[PDB]
């Protein structure tokens, strides 16, 4: 079934958004790893796997849809210290968070029913699991000062 | 069996107030989870679960007496920091404390036996459970600090 | 995240509203059990759990988008026998079901899609579940009359 | 190899007149769940189940004896209330007889004996489970009154 | 250790209503057997080892205080129909209440705190458990008649 | 819950469309039966209970929404060869695919989010699953040829 | 421990030739599904793991050298049929080869033994496993057909 170009071309560009996703939580969560930070690590190590999910639906959408997958994935853009990889992260969710509500409305737009629902689903992860999961290590840290966060996070 | 008119209307005072008991643990419990602090959430969530089962016993004392329940929730009074929260929940089990060590007098003036030992179960709970928990909670910030107490609750 | 402040306001007022449909089958459950129907109990207890559940997801919705929860029940309205309880219910589930079906149509334009997709669910479990047992439970009556029904509930 | 014509052509009647059993049972059993006799739901599913092994037995013979299957099932006529229901699928059930007692005197005829014989079975089905069913269960209303029936049937 | 004789004088009382209990519910689910109400008799059976049991308390209390029990039962009154032997039992148990009520009052006055609780307890298993089920009952045959409900007790 | 007439109508013709999938299914699968293709039998006999689940959900929805429902299929098309059945139920597909997105469309339109989400889930199956396995399957056809891919359903 | 820069430059060169490999294999294995080849689908989704594996080596032995890793990949080339996704995907297995060689090469000059050995791990992988693979199935395909070959792979 061929999908509405108009959804395809815009799955494509959330599809190279997750491929970034991916691969800035790949290089975070190894970089927590050598600082001795494991809980960073292990957290952040399976956030990188769900964006690999979040990309592979995305990716096999596109191809039932007789769409092209776009495979470069987007710049992005890790920082040097814990509190800046955190906000680099929740600003990419942010990100993230926008462009696939966007997408929602699009796709209710022409009618792709079945592209919106797999979008939700993905909403969702972003609002509720990882960009609210960011916003509270930021919060922690407020609270108790970031020597006692980065303690809890060995 | 009718109860004692007044021991009746005594219930439903107290009934009342373990309605709001269980809401304002509600929503601290919920908040506490907004913030990252789990264990204070599993903690009162299960006080949340205690004070329902507080109201039930209440609830079905009343109805076995042949009163009407009184369903509305006493005002709650949630506080807007941890500290804040621990002692306004803190005063809340003081109130109650009273208003059951009151209630158990009442019972034995009126000689309902039975009233009077499902209020003194409770009463021990408040006493023992509830209230000297948060006393604990806030003993343990005025030793090691708030920072380190808020670490300890990840 | 900062919800629409529509959106926030609109969600209190069903959290409010079930918070107190919990309260109405609490004290109809256990009046239910007072009169030694214990299949009107399970089921109404069961019930009580449920708005439970829908109001804790509200309040948890409310508190990620940065809003206050409201937490003073609705006025509730319970009946004085089986038949006047039941349509009380019933009443309370229907107007449910169109304040979600308000909110939905709220979120959608808002473009809050994970808020719309969670009232969605309550609304899926007001019609097919609550609403739609206590209609059973009215046409049994009508079709075998009070007392049987009555006694099909021991 | 081809079966004999007439053979043939008798079992595609059976076979449409099998496929509208299901489906009146499919929409009666739907209808007693609607109004909360779960027992009716339970009896009229599994016949539905039955029927569609009955047409299914037919559509396979007829491919066998090198036969095109005619599958629009014949038109159905579902009661409105219990009592309806029940003589609507007596109705149903004594015609299947009748058709099926037929279509053996015809098989013998023209000497298709394992056609004769997968007819007998479906036979022994009709009057010995679904029809004598059914005529117990209108008896039952005739000695214990329809409201008590109906009663034992939630 | 010698009991206040006062005391001692006052559980003999009870003692010798407990024996009588124990024998009203012995004949009265005997006579629910002969009847064919099996789960009458097994309520009623089961209330008179629980009237045992409270009996065999009094009586170890008696001994322990250096009392010497009273082992004659009162008279027992039983009813002849099922509404009859309900009200016979609750009348009964409506008078135990009152007894234990006023025992509870003279053992506080004689400092005997812990004859106080023995009969509390047993205040409790008579107000909540044997006085409660018999109102549930006589209201249920209030609510769907008398022979609806002995058709539940087969 | 009276529906929408407008969706209650709608749901009925989709009702009808799914119930003549579940028969193209049915005859299919035992054609490719008799043919001596197990693995075609054994995917469109799973596809002929996957359709009868889906117009079970749509009768249902129609019992709860007062409505009546509509048990007569449209005509089924059976092909005569591997290549015109799997073509014939991908047309069908196909229309079901354009049938649900339509009425989800109208069930938006009248506010009824609970019908709308059940299209949707039907939607999601007839796409992803359905209609999708069916095209991969003609596609095999053209990329080995048409025998070897017989071969390959023995 | 400070690397050497060049070896760190060389690993951080290899490191985007691998996140590419990964990401060649996961549109690869993808289109092989959407096209009903699942044992084609199944082997390069294991490969895409493997990849992520040899990424993941490089990436933490440039943080423990005290470099910072390259995440960008490398462009990838898909082919559109069978044969050209094989051989586009041997022709990159044998750059790795190649590269890889050359990384063993200079480490051995600047005695780095340990990365060395590292690269040399995911050689023989190149070689013996994901080359040689690729070169079988190019076989096979030379030596039955594309057809049979495609036959065997669904
Ligand atoms: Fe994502
Ligand atoms: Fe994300
Ligand atoms: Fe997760
Ligand atoms: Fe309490
Ligand atoms: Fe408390
Ligand atoms: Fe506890
Ligand atoms: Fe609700
Ligand atoms: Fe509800
Ligand atoms: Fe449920
Ligand atoms: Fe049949
Ligand atoms: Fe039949
Ligand atoms: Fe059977
Ligand atoms: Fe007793
Ligand atoms: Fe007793
Ligand atoms: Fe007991
Ligand atoms: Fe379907
Ligand atoms: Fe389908
Ligand atoms: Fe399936
Ligand atoms: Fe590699
Ligand atoms: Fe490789
Ligand atoms: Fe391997
Ligand atoms: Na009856």
């Amino acid at each position: 079934m061929q999908g509405h170009p108009e959804v395809i071309d815009y799955l494509n560009t959330l599809l190279t958004g997750e491929l970034a996703a991916r691969d800035q939580y790949f290089i975070h969560s190894r970089m927590y790893e050598d600082w001795g930070f494991s809980k960073l690590y292990e957290r952040l190590n399976h956030e990188m796997e769900e964006e690999t999910q979040h990309a592979d639906a995305l990716l096999r959408r596109i191809l039932l849809l007789e769409g092209t997958p776009r495979m470069r994935p987007d710049d992005i853009h890790p920082g040097t210290t814990v509190p800046e990889m955190l906000e680099a992260d929740l600003k990419l969710e942010r990100h993230v968070r926008a462009a696939l509500a966007k997408g929602i409305a699009l796709c209710e737009q022409h009618k792709d029913f079945v592209s919106r629902d797999i979008l939700k689903a993905q909403l969702a992860d972003t609002e509720e699991d990882h960009a609210y999961w960011l916003e509270q290590q930021l919060g922690l840290i407020a609270r108790m000062g970031l020597e006692n966060y980065l303690q809890s996070q060995i």
